This record gives C-alpha cells, structure tokens and sequence, in this order.
C-alpha cells in the first residue's frame, strides 16, 4: 500500500512503515545495484538552506513554524550568512540542536535517553588551556562520583580562513598503546598512533597495560598542547568476577566515562570540530569489544585458560563461554562500584520502547542494524528480530578526518 | 564506483569488482539502506538472461567463442523464437545450480559449493513422482549421518500452466499445533502449515516434534499429501555432556536442513520447486530453532535447570543458557555421529571461501547481517569483515506461498 519502507518485528510479527526517511537530504553509500550497509567508514548558497531547514526544524520543535519569530530568525540568519559568509546560533538552537544530532544517530543504542542530555555551551573558548578546563569540568559533571549524566561541551565552530579546534584524542579517556621491539603490543593497540603522536609532543610515557592517556589539544592555527587528566578525575573500575576469584587476579580495569572526542558534530550547516560527548557504557562494548577483540587486549584466550576450557577445538564454545564470563565480571564489577552502567538486554530493550516512541513522534527511526544488535547474544535480544531502515537526518555526528 | 572492502582486525583491504555483474535491483536506494529486510518488499528478457547464463557455462567449461558454443546459442535462440521458452541440459542445470549457491548472499556455507549432488527431476508428471524423487533425495541426503549436499530439481514453470511446489518450507518440520488458549504446541513458525496438512486429512498428532508430512502439488491440482517413511528421517536426541538433566527435557532435532519453498532461476527459467540440502550450523537448531521468541523458546526452562537467576537481565542468564543449549547441539549430533558445524568453524572457512572468490571473481555477495552467527557475533572473524551484498544469477530466490 503506502509508499513507504515496510518494517517488520520478526519476533512480534508487527508491521510499521518509515515516513521519517523521506527527511534525508544526505545520500548514504548504498544503491540498487548493492548494499554497503557493512561498512564502517563508507558556500553560501548551500549553508543558507541548510540554516533553513534547521531553523524550520527549531521553530517547529517549540511549535511555532510560520510565525512571526520564526520568519524574523529566518531572515536574521540571511541576513549574518549575507554579511559573515556564516552565522551563530542562539544557545537554545544550540541545545535542540545537540540532541536532535543525538536523535538521529543510527549507530546509537542509547537513544531512549536522548531527551536527557546535559548541554554545555564552551563557544567562547579561546585558548588550549581554556578547552582543557571545560573539558575536566565536563568529567566532573558527567562522571558525578559513579551516577553517570548524558552531556556535550560544545566549542567554537569551524570558522572561514581560520584553523579548528580539535581534540586529537578520539576520546578523553583512553589507554595507551606501547608497541614493543618483538612486534607485539603493551595497553590498548587501538590507541598506538596516538601514544605516538603524544610521546613525540612531549609526554613521559609510562609502561603498563593501562595507563591512562593525556589530551592533545588544539586551538586554532596552533600545535596541539600536551594536558595530563589529574588521576582523580578519572573513575577507574577494577574487573572481579561474582564466582570466579581468580578473575580480580587478572588485574584487569576499565573507565567509567564513555567520551567521544573526534567526532564532528553539523547543526544547520554548522561545524563544531570540537564537541566531546559522553554517555555510560554498555557492557559488551568493554567486555566483548575493548577486552575480547583480537586488535584490542585480546584476552579471551588467557580467559579461557583459567577457566580449564579446551581451546585447542572451536566446537567446545570456549570462546563463547569465556566471554560470557567477562561480560559478567563487567557488569557484576561495575554494580559493585556503583557506577552506572547498562547490559545489552536492558539496552536493547530499551532502544525497542524508543522505536516505538519515534514511530509515533516522527515516523520512524534512523537505525544501523549490524551496529544496534549487540556483538555477544545477537539473536536472544529483541532488536536482531527488528528491521531496520538506515539513512542520514541532520543535525548529525559525523566522523572526520584526524588533525594530523 | 567499485567498493572498498576492508576487514577490520587484520586491516587488509579488497575491492569488489564482481558486484558490476549484477543486473538485479537489491532494496536499497542513496536516500535509505533496507539491507536488515528479511523479504523483497518477455522474449527480449529471457534471451538476453538466457545468452549470459549459456556464455556464463561454456566459460566455466573453458569453451567460450567455440563451436559448440555457438551452436548451443543458436538452439536457445531457436526454441525462445518458436516456444517463448527453453530448456537446459543436465550438465547446464548441475552448472546452474551449483552458481545459484555460489551467488546466495546470506549462505555462510559456501566453502562446499562446489561439491552438490544434482538431481533432475524435470521428467516429473506428478505429486506421487515428487514424493519418490523427495524421498531418493533424502536417502541420498542424510547417508546415514555422513550428509551430503543436494538439489532435486521439478520442472521448470510454464507459460501456460500453474507450478511444481512443496508447500512445506522444508522437507522435515515439526508440526506446531495452536491450542485453544492461544499458546503453541511444537514448533510455531510451522502452525499454518500443519494446520493446512491438517485441512488436507492428515490425522495430528500432540508432540512437540510431530513431523510432518509433506503436501506437494503438481500443477493446477490440489495438493497431495505424503507421510516421510520415519526412517527416512534421521534425528538427533539432544544431550549435554556435563549437565545429567539435560537430556530429561526430552529435546530433539532433525540431521537435515532441506529448504523447499525457494524458486530456483537459471537463465531466466524459473523452478518453483527445487528442495535442497546441507547441513546445519549448531547455532540454527540451539539458537534460533530452540530459544528464539518466537519458535521452541526454551531459555528460560534451561536457565531454571541450571539455577540461574532469572529475575534480572545484569546475571546474563539468557547467554549462559544459550551457550549450554548450542554445546548440546554439538555433543549431540558429534555423539550421533550426524554431520554438524559449530558457528567458528564455519565463520573461519567462510573467510576462506571469500579469500578464494576474491581471486577466482574479484569479489562475493555476501549478506552481513546473515553471514554473522546469532550468538558470539564478533567472537568469529566474519564480523570484522566488510561485506557488499548485490544479486547475480543464477540464484535462489523467494516466491509466495502457494496458498
Ligand atoms: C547515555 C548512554 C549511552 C549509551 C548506552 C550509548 C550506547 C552506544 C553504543 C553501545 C554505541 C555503539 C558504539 C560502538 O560499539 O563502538 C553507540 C554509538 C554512538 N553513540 Fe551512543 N550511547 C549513549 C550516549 C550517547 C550520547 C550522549 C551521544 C551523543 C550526544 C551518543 C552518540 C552516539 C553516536 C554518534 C554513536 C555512533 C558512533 C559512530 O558512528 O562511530 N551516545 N552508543
Ligand atoms: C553444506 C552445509 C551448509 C551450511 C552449513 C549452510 C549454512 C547456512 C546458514 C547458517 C544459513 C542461514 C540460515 C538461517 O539462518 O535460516 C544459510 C542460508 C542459505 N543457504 Fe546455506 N548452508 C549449507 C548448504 C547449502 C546448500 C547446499 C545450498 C543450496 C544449494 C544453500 C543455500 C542457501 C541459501 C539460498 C540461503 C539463504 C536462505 C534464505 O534467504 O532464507 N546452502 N546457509
Ligand atoms: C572503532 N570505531 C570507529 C568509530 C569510533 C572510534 C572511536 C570511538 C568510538 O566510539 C563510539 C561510541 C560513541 C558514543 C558512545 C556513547 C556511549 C557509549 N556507551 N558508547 C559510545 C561509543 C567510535
Ligand atoms: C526464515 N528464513 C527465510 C525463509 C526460510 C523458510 C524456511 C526455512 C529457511 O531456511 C533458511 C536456510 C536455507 C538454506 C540452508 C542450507 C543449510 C543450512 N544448514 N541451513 C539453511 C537454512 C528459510
Ligand atoms: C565490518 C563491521 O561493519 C564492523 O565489524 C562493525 C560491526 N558492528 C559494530 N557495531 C558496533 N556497535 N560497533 C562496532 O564497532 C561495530 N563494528
Ligand atoms: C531483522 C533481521 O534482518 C532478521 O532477524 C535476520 C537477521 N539475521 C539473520 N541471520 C540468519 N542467518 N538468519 C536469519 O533468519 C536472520 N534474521
Ligand atoms: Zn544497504
């Protein structure tokens, strides 16, 4: 019937249509001939009807399209665009802004919480040292002794002429990654280049599997400066295991605060280079990704060993089983420490009632599929058996190029 | 133009340039990917399919611009211009289907393409001829637990006439029987057609593993029904090797995956019923068959037996019981001696069959969100991979229910 994608619930066997899509004014990687929905990484004359759509968008979130306030904003931002080549936003299209970017992340399973999102205005920064103060001030508030809050500092736009500021980090915490003479590596392999670039600017590297990062911080048209995170800002949690006592032996850990540096984010052809956001974590990111990937710390193996499991043959599931174990020991650890985190049924579940909520609220709901079903236990959660459309809303969080 | 595939653990890149062959449209447009959809939402034709599917053969027999070739072009030509249709050889329909399960986006078995038992079964007049060949089929299939892959091909549709179909989704079902009080006895993805067989005069039963019989119907005639010689059915009593109560729950499945409802299309000829067979992967019979939702749903049963606690998500009792259900899967059918693939061993040989078919054709179609397992997703390699997901034919499709 109606001209528009057919969603299904396997599970439930109910059937809703996306009316949302037809607001994409950005073409993903995909066309009739294939799909490239796997992969990872796939001018005034344009920045005015950005600004107007997203003025549009303001306007009728606050319920007033076609009014008087309306209009004049509309004509205030021709107007700047007409004499600047850009323009600012106010701060309250500024926080719409920040969650709406939020709320249309396909990627994100947290959505549910998209409403709640603490929005910290740093467009007046003006220095390096300035950005590592609103930074630390961020930690503070988001972390908050354990009862993690959702929030965005935003720092000022990309401007013509003038150079970005950026975080080079790709988030503020972040464990080192020390490539040793015999090829392999000590810490988080994800994070060698920038050990790299942080050692080569200055820092006195340390030699464990887990020292914690220090910030590479640019102003515009400046070399980065070089800024240690004091250790008591950062909410560290030690792994133990509920039965298995050896499991705190394993001396592993990992930061409370989720906070993602390197991601630009776009409101109304707008580009905050710098906009670090946090959230809490889900467990399998830190127990099966960060802890069980084979380019990370790679620990099923070990895991498994002192589980006495039989690695030498695939069909004893000891990889499934071990990570089982330290999915677990995440969770039971992180409980423990009252800090706030959230397994992959809870999100999932949850991330369900928010497709719900945007099926009424706008029609659909921009989802990644292969990036919503968790990476352990895809089909015992209530997402695997959801379809899902994918596609590109604005405001955004896009990904862009490193500093360097 | 042509993707860049990269595979993000061993950080190594390919390029598909085997997805330019594709002359079938997918789902997915610029402004939105449906890439996560289960199902899809003349002379001139079939001549042009038809010249691809033959140069496609005598290419692969290193024939290409010979004379048999030729003549074999000009025959095709001939009989299109004279009957609006054709017919394929043996050898052309063993090619044929052997590259439809090559092209099959979503099969994480095809490392074994190239060893499939043909069977043709285009000289069928009838259900009950259909019912020996499914037989022959199954006998061929199972060997006693040593399985074989296999395709039985029925004639192919026409023009004039209704189509070959099984109405069963595959050859071995269990019966699900919808009880007055909503719920489901057996297996609920089956209730519509055991309530068709049912219809059809089949006296049911009230297990939970009822199999059942087979309802297949030769053109514009009503179905026949046909009950599977229980011998014919090889199945596996589950048990687990540590956990003694296990085996109590009295859980069972059929050795033999054999899909029946899919249209087969080779050079534009299309074959409505064209059951085939392989062997499973543990994680369709412990996962999805047993403690999705929607289907045995027997998590939480488990999960009580191993005195889990169930009263909240953060105990990951779901994950540990599914881990024990797919690790008596694996005993069970190891100990049964019954052909079975643990979801590593077949992500690790799909790698290599992508590794293979990046040299052999410059690419491979291959459906991600299929491809990795419904458990332990990025614990296997495959979820690291990259994948482009396009249609070339031949290939397997879906087609409607024939009801
Ligand atoms: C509040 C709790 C939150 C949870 C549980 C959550 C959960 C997640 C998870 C599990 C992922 C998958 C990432 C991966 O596996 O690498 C993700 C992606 C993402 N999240 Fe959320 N998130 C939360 C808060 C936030 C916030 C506050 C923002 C932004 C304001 C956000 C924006 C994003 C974006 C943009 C992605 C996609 C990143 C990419 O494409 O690389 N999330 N989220
Ligand atoms: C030899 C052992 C084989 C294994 C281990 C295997 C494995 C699988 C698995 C796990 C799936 C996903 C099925 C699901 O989740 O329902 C699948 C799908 C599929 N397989 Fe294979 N397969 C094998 C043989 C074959 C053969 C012989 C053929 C055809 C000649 C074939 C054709 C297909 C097709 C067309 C699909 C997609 C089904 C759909 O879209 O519903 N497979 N395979
Ligand atoms: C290897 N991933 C490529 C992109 C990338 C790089 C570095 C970090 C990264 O994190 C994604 C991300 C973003 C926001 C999140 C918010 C909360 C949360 N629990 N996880 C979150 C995870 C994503
Ligand atoms: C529910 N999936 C869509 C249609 C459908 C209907 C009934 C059965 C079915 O099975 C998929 C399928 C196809 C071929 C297979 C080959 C081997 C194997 N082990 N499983 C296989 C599984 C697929
Ligand atoms: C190749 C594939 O796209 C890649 O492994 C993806 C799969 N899904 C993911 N899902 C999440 N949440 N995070 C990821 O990093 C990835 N990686
Ligand atoms: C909605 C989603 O596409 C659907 O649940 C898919 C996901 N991946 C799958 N993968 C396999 N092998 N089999 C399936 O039936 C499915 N179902
Ligand atoms: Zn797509």
């Amino acid at each position: 019937g109606p001209k528009f994608p057919r969603v299904k619930n396997w599970e439930l066997g109910s059937i809703t249509y996306d009316t949302l899509c037809a607001q994409s004014q950005q073409d993903g990687p995909c066309t009739p001939r294939r799909c490239l929905g796997s992969l990872v990484l796939p001018p005034a004359e344009q920045l005015l009807s950005q600004a107007r759509d997203f003025i549009n968008q303001y306007y009728s979130s606050i319920k007033r399209s076609g009014s008087q306030a309306h209009e004049e904003r509309l004509q205030e931002v021709e107007a700047e665009v007409a004499s600047t080549g850009t323009y600012h936003l106010r701060e309250s299209e500024l926080v719409f802004g920040a969650k709406q970017a939020w709320r249309n992340a396909p990627r994100c399973v947290g959505r549910i919480q998209w409403g709640k999102l603490q929005v910290f205005d740093a467009r007046d920064c003006s220095s390096a040292q300035e950005m590592f103060t609103y930074i630390c001030n961020h930690i503070k508030y988001a972390t908050n002794r354990g009862n993690l809050r959702s929030a965005i500092t935003v720092f000022p736009q990309r401007a013509p002429g003038r150079g970005d500021f950026r975080i080079w980090n790709s988030q503020l915490v972040r464990y080192a990654g020390y490539r040793q003479q015999d090829g392999s590596v000590r810490g988080d392999p994800a994070n060698v280049e920038i050990t790299e670039l942080c050692i080569q600017h200055g820092w006195t590297p340390g030699n464990g599997r887990f020292d914690v990062l220090p910030l590479l911080l640019q102003a515009p048209d400046e070399a980065p400066e070089l800024f240690v995170l004091p250790p008591e800002l950062v909410l560290e949690v030690p792994l133990e295991h509920p039965t298995l006592e050896w499991f705190a032996a394993l001396g592993l850990r990992w930061y409370a605060l989720p906070a993602v540096s390197n991601m630009l984010l776009e409101i109304g052809g707008l580009e905050f280079s710098a906009a670090p956001f946090s959230g809490w974590y889900m467990s399998t990111e830190i127990g099966t990704r960060n802890l069980c990937d084979p380019h990370r710390y790679n620990i099923l193996e070990d895991v498994a060993v002192c589980m006495d499991l039989d690695t030498r043959t695939t069909s004893s599931l000891w990889k499934d089983k071990a990570a089982v174990e330290i999915n677990l020991a995440v969770l039971h650890s992180f409980q423990l420490a009252k800090v706030t985190i959230v397994d992959h049924h809870a999100a999932t579940v949850s991330f369900m009632k928010h497709l719900d909520n945007e099926q009424k609220a706008r029609g659909g709901c921009p989802a990644d599929w292969a990036w919503i079903v968790p990476p352990i236990s895809g089909s015992l959660t209530p997402v695997f058996h959801q379809e899902m459309v994918n596609y590109i809303l604005s405001p955004a969080f896009r990904y862009q190029p490193d500093p360097w």
